[PDB]
């Protein structure tokens, strides 16, 4: 996140996906044992790559020395087409506690109003020559999709206001949240495409609530072997 600021605190729902014991995305635990992600987070088709660090503020855990879950991941489902989503299925539980914890996801066909505010979070990219490591948020506004003008309706257009910030690199995959019915939910993945942190030009994020049936019919299934 470029033009954000550091958490007071760790957030319980957020995921460092790593790749090759690094960080590489982030993902939102939306089950015991589901994180929802994106597709650009995985260079790889093979598991034995991937871990999920839970319960981290820091991105190499440093002062989470006993908050931390670090689980392997033991399958992966792939979206729609230009969903660009993929649910990683945890290999055991995650432990739920003071430190991770699950956020909801919308209703299928959920529309949030213009102007409302919303939150990114991610270890991504900062511009700061040396990033201390710690989860940054960044606040943006939910805006008309024409502003975002690079089909539609499974994205969703947040900006923050003449500044430019936002996620980019390393932040794909965490979600952008706002406050729908009556708490947090996990409205949008972050994904890469308008540039980063241009000023005077809002992001695009694949929305949630159009592949929300789809997150069901997959969070209650068996395995079935994928590939």
């Amino acid at each position: 996140v470029v033009n954000g600021i550091p958490t007071r605190t760790n957030i319980g729902w957020m995921v460092s996906l790593r790749y090759r014991n690094k960080h590489i995305c982030g993902g939102s635990l939306i089950k015991e044992s589901w994180v929802l992600t994106a597709r650009q987070c995985f260079p790889s088709r093979d598991l034995k790559d991937y871990e999920a660090w839970l319960g981290i503020h820091d991105v190499h855990g440093r002062g989470d020395e006993k908050c931390k879950q670090v689980l392997n991941v033991s399958q992966l489902v792939y979206g729609p087409e230009g969903s660009d989503l993929v649910l990683m299925k945890l290999a055991r539980p995650a432990v739920l506690d003071d430190f991770v914890s699950t956020i909801d996801l919308p209703n299928y066909g959920s529309t949030i109003p213009e102007k409302t505010s919303c939150s990114v979070y991610g270890w991504g990219y900062t511009g700061l020559i040396n990033y201390d490591g710690l989860l940054r948020v960044a606040h943006l506004y939910i805006m008309g999709n024409e502003k975002c003008s690079q089909l539609n309706e499974s994205e969703i257009c947040a900006g923050a206001e003449k500044i430019g910030s936002g996620p980019c690199e390393g932040d794909y995959g965490g979600p952008l949240v706002c406050e729908q019915h009556k708490m947090r939910m996990v409205l949008g993945v972050i994904v890469p495409g308008r540039g980063c942190a241009i000023p005077n030009r809002p992001g695009i994020f694949v929305r949630v609530a159009y592949y929300a049936k789809w997150i069901h019919k997959i969070i209650l299934t068996y395995k079935v072997p994928q590939s």
